């Protein structure tokens, strides 16, 4: 379904600033933007809602959607099972908004072999060491967790610097900085919208 205006497709390492921004952005945009509203197997942390942050469903439901072929894509990170549904986009390409989602490596390869034609926005963290001490403060993840998220991080930022794969990379050093850049990327869809 290509509805409305372009969707946003934003990736990067775990940790890396990505639920932090796009909150961001749909508090200040909140009239123009809408959130994918993925499926994960993984526990939800403190602060996050059911069918805000994550739809959060058994491997078993997850399982049964899959089978009935209710997702765009999905994929496993870090030893959890995420996905875009159908619904998910639906919902929000009806609404007239532009879409965004959040999604691993994978599913930026998932959807560049769709029809929906977004642009694509890494956010990377100025180094590894840095991705890690933003982890590990937030500590959500458990140990093993933890080192499945920062051996994906080195991976996939090195698979990023492939061209033509996203159209802008912002390093998130400071937020207000990242922030900016991400709203750059959006400027003149931002403006389009406003019209
Ligand atoms: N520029 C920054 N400087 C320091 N800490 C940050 C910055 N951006 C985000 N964080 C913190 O890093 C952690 C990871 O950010 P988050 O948005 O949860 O990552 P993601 O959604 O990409 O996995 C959070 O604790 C967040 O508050
Ligand atoms: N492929 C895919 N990845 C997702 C989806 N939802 C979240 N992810 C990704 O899974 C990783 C872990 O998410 P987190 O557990 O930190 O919320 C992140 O890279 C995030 O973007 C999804 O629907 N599809
Ligand atoms: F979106 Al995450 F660690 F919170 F990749
Ligand atoms: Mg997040």
């Amino acid at each position: 379904h290509m509805s409305g205006p372009r969707p946003v497709v934003l990736s990067g390492p775990s940790g890396a600033g990505k639920s932090t921004l796009l909150k961001r952005l749909l508090q200040e945009h909140s009239g123009i933007f809408g959130f994918s509203v993925s499926h994960t197997t993984r526990n939800p942390r403190p602060g996050e809602e059911n069918g805000k942050d994550y739809y959060f469903v058994t491997r078993e439901v997850m399982q049964r959607d899959i089978a009935a072929g209710d997702f765009i894509e999905h994929a496993e990170f870090s030893g959890n099972l995420y996905g875009t549904s159908k619904v998910a986009v639906q919902a929000v390409q009806a609404m007239n908004r532009i879409c965004v989602l959040d999604v691993d490596l994978q599913g930026v390869r998932n959807i560049k072999a769709t029809d929906l034609r977004p642009i694509y926005i890494s956010v990377q963290p100025p180094s590894l060491h840095v991705l890690e001490q933003r982890l590990r403060q937030r500590n959500t993840e458990t140990e093993e967790s933890l080192v499945k998220r920062l051996a994906a991080a080195q991976a996939d930022m090195e698979s990023s610097k492939e061209p033509g794969l996203f159209d802008v990379v912002i390093i998130n050093d400071s937020l207000d900085q990242a922030y900016a850049e991400l709203k750059e990327a959006l400027s003149e869809e931002i403006k389009k919208a406003q019209r």
